[PDB]
């Protein structure tokens, strides 16, 4: 027994695998009477400071309570800020896009229908098989998370537990009309806000083992010990024993990382590809005000940073702390989080953490049953089935896609639950997959000399050109090619740069060569006032850049000279981490109460 404070654990390959916490019936209750229950509950009830929490609620998926944690069991502190550094881009990005939806085409309902005004109905079939593949690999990580959670802690079947998810989701999408209100995403924002301070207050504040920000570090300090015997009786080969390999000194507390750094790279470009490329981005963008309220996306985006942050850097390295013997394979599929919990709080905090995270899981996936419905029932249906019907039939053919979006979900996830694929591996590649078709979208909204022939060959040779060099990698780096060596920083950072780039200079230089000039007339027209429209962009691309600049590059460099962090500047960072998410739990709970 290396240690006093965990010698209930000599040492274990895994922290699960018997006697589960909770009993079955617990868990069986929860997948499939959390949507019913909150559907029945939203109808029992008959400004710019209700955008924010609207703006907070779709953006919290599972990987951002899961993977965020993932990230800071390794490469210790840079892990939850290189994760969460993604936050401004995508306020700017939204900005920017939701004032040129109302400029340029006011009257379309998807992504897919400003595609067959602009250009042909050969660069409409394209595009709306890129799209729908964003639909399913998102949809398919929130399943996989939500899955291996509920097993975890409950004790359900993988198996039978990723076919009911879904229908739990199904029931939460009819009810309630395929429509989202301001009244039910208020109090989705108030349960994932008080959990996160819960557990924040838990870890640095009042907990009779992690008490306090000195002994998190006494205690990280001497995990990587130069010293320390972990061969083959003392540790496993993943499960985190002695000095971090890339880590300046190999120390946990340090913001001079690589792999930290380059997860911050594939993170930027994975979310890039997920506010162009998503139609469900889209339908929350056409139906906002941005003449109304502008300057409420940037406080609905200067709160969401203190949730992947703040519960981060408490959940992920409060286990490293505690000597918890979580192996390489649980920490991808998303069960640091829960190990720390029961570690904690005990069949108390396991609840919490179940409600937290089904507040999302159902929250999320609702917005993509009707994302794909849409982009079925406007687009392939009232286009090329059918275009002269629009009364009664529109509405079922509207219902009647959710319901086989979430069926088809279901068989898939359980077929990926068997082969092996964990979060963490579906998160990172996403970019290598659907990264070549973001800058062919920007053009098509930005750009006034883009074409059809270049958006074709750009988007459809880019996920080529990255796959190949994605599998090419890790082949000639690591051997073989399987679920491993596929996973690792170097492929990955690889395939997600070349997919990104190829596919917008390709499109880019084929279409300087034969423009296509375009004054906007026929997407303005599909089935003062500019004066707003011209000051709120102008606010918009200052303030957002601003803070962009402020977040992404400034804070960064400025920690590089504190090197190894030393008690006093460890003190500081454990306190911005509790006053972003402690100040930031008060202006949406209580600021969209001050209507009074
Ligand atoms: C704005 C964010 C999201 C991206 C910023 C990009 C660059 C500023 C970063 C990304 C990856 C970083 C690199 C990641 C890994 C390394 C290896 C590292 O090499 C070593 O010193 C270790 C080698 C050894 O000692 O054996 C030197 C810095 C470098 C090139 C880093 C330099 C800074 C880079 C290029
Ligand atoms: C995990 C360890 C054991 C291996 C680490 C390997 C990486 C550090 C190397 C291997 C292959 C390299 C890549 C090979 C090819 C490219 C493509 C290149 O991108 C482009 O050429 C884009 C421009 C365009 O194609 O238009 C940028 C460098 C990059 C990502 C290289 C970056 C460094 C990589 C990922
Ligand atoms: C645009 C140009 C003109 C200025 C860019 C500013 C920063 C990006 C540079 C300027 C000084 C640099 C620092 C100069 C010295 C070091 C010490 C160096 O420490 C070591 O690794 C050596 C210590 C040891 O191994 O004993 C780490 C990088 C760091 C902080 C450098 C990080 C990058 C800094 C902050
Ligand atoms: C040559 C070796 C043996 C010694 C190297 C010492 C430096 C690495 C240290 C010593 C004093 C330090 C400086 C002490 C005070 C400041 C002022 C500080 O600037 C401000 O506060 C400007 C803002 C304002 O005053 O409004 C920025 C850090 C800096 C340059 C520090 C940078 C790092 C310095 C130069
Ligand atoms: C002693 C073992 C090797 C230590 C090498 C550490 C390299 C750290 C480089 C990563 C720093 C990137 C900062 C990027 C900020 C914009
Ligand atoms: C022991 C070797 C340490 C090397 C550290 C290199 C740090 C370079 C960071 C510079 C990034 C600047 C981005 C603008």
């Amino acid at each position: 027994p290396p240690f006093d404070f965990s010698t209930k654990y000599y040492r274990q390959s895994s922290f699960f695998g018997g006697t589960t916490v909770l009993d079955q019936g617990v868990g069986y209750a929860v997948i499939l009477g959390f949507g019913a229950f909150f559907a029945v509950f939203t109808s029992f009830l008959v400004k710019t400071g209700l955008i924010a929490s609207v703006i907070v609620s779709q953006w919290t998926w599972a990987a951002t309570i899961l993977q965020s944690s993932n990230v800071a069991w390794q490469y210790g502190v840079s892990g939850p800020f290189w994760y969460a550094s993604g936050a401004t881009i995508q306020v700017l990005l939204f900005g920017v896009m939701a004032i040129e939806i109302k400029r340029k085409a006011p009257n379309a309902h998807t992504v897919c229908e400003i595609v067959k005004a602009r250009w042909g109905t050969a660069t409409h079939i394209v595009f709306l098989v890129f799209c729908l593949a964003t639909n399913v690999v998102v949809t398919a990580m929130l399943l996989l998370g939500g899955s291996a959670v509920v097993n975890a802690l409950t004790g359900v079947n993988l198996y039978a537990a990723s076919f009911l998810i879904p229908l739990g989701v199904v029931v939460y999408t009819l009810a309630g009309g395929l429509k989202a209100t301001f009244l039910a995403s208020y109090v989705h924002s108030v349960i994932v806000h008080v959990a996160l301070v819960v557990f924040v207050f838990l870890v640095y504040t009042s907990s009779k083992e992690l008490g306090s920000p000195s002994v998190v570090y006494d205690r990280l300090k001497d995990m990587v010990a130069k010293s320390r015997s972990c061969t083959e009786p003392l540790s496993h080969h993943g499960q985190a024993c002695g000095p971090v390999d890339g880590n300046f000194r190999g120390s946990y507390l340090t913001m001079l990382s690589s792999g930290g750094a380059v997860f911050g790279l594939i993170n930027i470009v994975g979310n890039f590809g997920t506010v162009f490329v998503d139609n469900g981005y889209w339908v929350s963008a056409i139906a906002a005000r941005p003449s109304s309220t502008h300057k409420g996306y940037l406080l609905g985006g200067l709160v969401w940073f203190a949730v992947p942050f703040s519960l981060a850097t408490s959940l992920g390295l409060g286990a490293l702390a505690l000597d918890l013997p979580i192996s390489k394979d649980e920490a991808d599929r998303g069960l640091v989080p829960p190990a720390t919990a029961i570690a904690l709080m005990g069949k108390s905090g396991s609840l919490l953490l179940l409600t937290m995270l089904f507040m999302a899981v159902t929250s999320a996936g609702s917005s993509e049953l009707i994302a794909v419905s849409s982009l079925f029932t406007y687009d392939i249906y009232r286009t090329y089935i059918n275009p002269r019907a629009t009364g009664r039939q529109i509405l079922k053919i509207s219902r009647c896609a959710v319901l086989g979006f979430g069926c088809f979900m279901g068989i898939l996830a359980v077929v990926l639950n068997k082969a092996g694929v964990s979060l963490g591996w579906m998160y990172l590649a996403m970019g290598v997959l659907i990264g070549s078709a973001v800058i062919p979208i920007a053009f098509m909204l930005l750009w006034s000399k883009a074409n059809a022939f270049g958006a074709i060959l750009g988007a459809t040779s880019g996920c080529v050109f990255g796959i190949i060099t994605w599998l090419t990698t890790a082949k000639t780096q690591y051997g073989r090619v399987d679920l491993d060596s596929t996973g690792k920083n170097g492929p990955m950072l690889a395939g997600n740069l070349v997919a990104i780039l190829t596919g917008g200079l390709i499109h880019a230089v084929c279409s300087l060569v034969r423009p296509q000039n375009y004054d906007w007339s026929t997407t303005r027209e599909i089935k003062l006032r500019e004066e707003k429209l011209r000051r709120a962009k102008a606010w918009i691309v200052k303030w957002g850049l601003v803070f962009t600049i402020l977040i992404v590059v400034i804070w960064p460099v400025l920690s590089l000279p504190a090197r190894v962090f030393s008690r006093g500047y460890f003190w500081f960072w454990a306190i911005v981490a509790i006053a972003w998410g402690t100040i930031g739990s008060i202006v949406i709970i209580g600021l969209p109460l001050v209507e009074s």
